[PDB]
């Protein structure tokens, strides 16, 4: 799901922009574990791509979603960051580097 | 969720037109746990704009929906219509109203 | 769900192409109560147009689905296919026809 490299840059990434806590393994086990809750094949965390997938499948429930559901969005969200190469510090840049590559793609669209 | 004048108006309504049963608190704890069930932030029954949004949410379930989506569905629709201090007297009258505005 | 014509039908068709394991009552208990833990109506089971609107509707979660959800979806495909009165002898056939049903 993570390699070595992908981890040791996962376990640096906080939680909240300027809070303490970072990101652990747990987090990826809690996030596995929801999909399966949600019948979402977990081994779609392995690729860019399925993150991608689960990220869409996602999205149209965040607006009324509960807490458990938008910190499985973060998490996925940190998670297509690492695998994508993108340097984050936190939840929140990983949020606004998805909507401004998701701008872009809108802006190749014409 | 609801505040006292709001409740007040809550428990005069009834389920079927014009049937007996009328709505109570424990439609509210009802439907507060089912949207947790559903991962649907319960939260967002305490305004109209929130009920508007859960309503969106649900409606393309309702075709095929189960007896207790459905009912979900019906409990909120009387839910936003307190809200909206829209008077209504049953569950069917919230859903036309709910269905006008919906066509506006 | 079944009558007696379509469960003599149904406990023949194969779980996978040329395996031992054959379908049963129990499959259909199963994706029943499965289909109401995701708020879809269970009685859409019963007719071929009850089945096709449960597919539809599970058809957009196919792509991302668990095994679980997938089983879900070839159950409630067979079960299409008996109550359509298409022969099929295992899942793999069922799924065929009914995307080669869908191009004509």
């Amino acid at each position: 799901v993570l390699s070595g490299g992908e981890l040791d840059k996962w376990e640096k990434i906080r939680l909240r922009p300027g809070g303490k806590k970072q990101y652990k393994l747990k987090h990826i086990v809690w996030a596995s574990r929801e999909l399966e809750r949600f019948a979402v094949n977990p081994g779609l965390l392995e690729t860019s791509e399925g993150c991608r997938q689960i990220l869409g499948r996602l999205q149209p429930s965040l607006q009324t979603g509960s807490e458990e559901l938008r910190s499985l969005y973060n998490t996925i969200a940190v998670l297509y960051c690492v695998h994508q190469r993108i340097d984050v510090k936190d939840t929140k840049e990983a949020l606004d580097k998805i909507e401004e590559e998701q701008n872009k793609s809108k802006k190749k669209a014409q």
